């Protein structure tokens, strides 16, 4: 199970058993970063106390449209991570926290040991993170998983073509990659 981790929470942000695609564009790949998917199954929300969105569906069929799958994705699943939206504030502690969150992005970096010439490629894919969150800035919608709080483990979200979900946004490089599988070992 590979996971991706935050660097201010260290809480998980996606792991391999979820939707996890390195940012491709139209014509081109964005380095650095990874841009998740939405796929839509269905969970088993219940819909006893909160009726998750409540529509009346018309297409499809007529009398055959018993229906209890509420679809939602796969990455934010409500019975399960939960993510909790955040509307644009562009207050002061939001501002405080960009500028956090992009330092201890960079000082992971940093921190990471890699050798000289592949930090220089590392370093090559910070002002990409940067310019790329800022392409899609003002479309996001923020959310955390119900474990992270807006100072820690803040998402970038939006809707692209395609998606019928939040496409969550997200740094590949930037995060602490914690690869589980080898717990009891001692490699020398």
């Amino acid at each position: 199970m590979i996971v991706y981790k935050d660097v201010i929470s260290g809480d998980e942000v996606v792991s391999d058993a979820l939707k996890i695609t390195p940012v491709m564009e139209g014509g081109e790949e964005v380095p650095g970063l990874f841009e998740v998917d939405s796929a839509m199954v269905a969970v088993g929300g219940g819909d006893i106390d909160i009726g998750c969105g409540n529509a009346f569906g018309g297409a499809g069929d007529d009398e055959g449209a018993d229906d209890a799958t509420q679809k939602e994705n796969n990455v934010s699943g409500p019975s399960s991570f939960a993510y909790t939206a955040m509307p644009f504030s562009s207050k002061g502690e939001f501002k405080s926290w960009v500028k956090d969150y992009v330092r201890n992005v960079r000082q992971a970096l940093k921190g990471s040991g890699v050798a000289v010439e592949d930090i220089k490629k590392f370093m090559e894919e910070a002002p990409t993170f940067v310019k790329w969150l800022v392409d899609k800035y003002d479309d996001l919608e923020f959310f955390m998983s119900k474990s992270m709080n807006p100072d820690a483990g803040l998402i970038f979200s939006y809707y692209k073509e395609g998606a019928h979900c939040p496409t969550f946004v997200y740094v590949k490089s930037g995060y602490k990659v914690v690869k589980f599988l080898e717990h009891h070992h001692h490699h020398h």
